[PDB]
Order: C-alpha cells, then structure tokens, then sequence
C-alpha cells in the first residue's frame, strides 16, 4: 500500500506545456532553500532543472514508464530518459 513520496523517489512529473517528465524527488542540501509547505523539489533529468511540485503532479517511474517512457523531441528529454533509466540517484552539479 502506497507511503508518501520521499527523497530518491522517481516518477514523471507534470508540468503545465510539458510532456510529463522523467524526474525525482530531490534531497535539500544543508543550507539550501526549502519548498513550501505540501511541496517537493522535484528535480528534472535532462534539463536538471528543479520545480517545486505537489503530488498531483507526481506519477511513479515504474507503474508509468510504459505510458510516458517515450522519446520525445522536446529539449534535454531524450537525456533525461537515459538518466533515469541508467543513472537516477547521480549528483547532476
């Protein structure tokens, strides 16, 4: 039965004008600015760019990879298919 999501966690993220996304929920370094309350860092392989997202956006990995697991010509997505495929928990700095 399903936990809440947490750091290291891989899904698809939504956002709004995108594909949904290979990406993971984020760790926060010592120091590092927080997301608001209800919300995760998500971070987005390929673009490594981090959203701060609820789960409404947020669809696991490996239930969905069927669905959304497809080359896409947007920008940096095809990168962030082999990044979550092959390297998921990497530092991306």
């Amino acid at each position: 039965m399903p936990h809440a999501f947490k750091p290291g966690d891989l899904v698809f993220a939504k956002m709004k004008g995108y594909p949904h996304w290979p990406a993971r929920i984020d760790d926060i370094a010592d120091g590092a600015v927080k997301p608001p309350p209800n919300k995760y860092p998500i971070f987005f392989f390929g673009t490594h760019e981090t959203a701060f997202l609820g789960p409404k956006d947020l669809f696991p990995y490996d239930k969905c990879k069927d669905k959304y697991g497809k080359p896409n010509k947007r920008k940096g997505f095809n990168e962030g298919l082999w990044e979550i495929q092959n390297n998921p928990h990497a530092s991306y700095s």
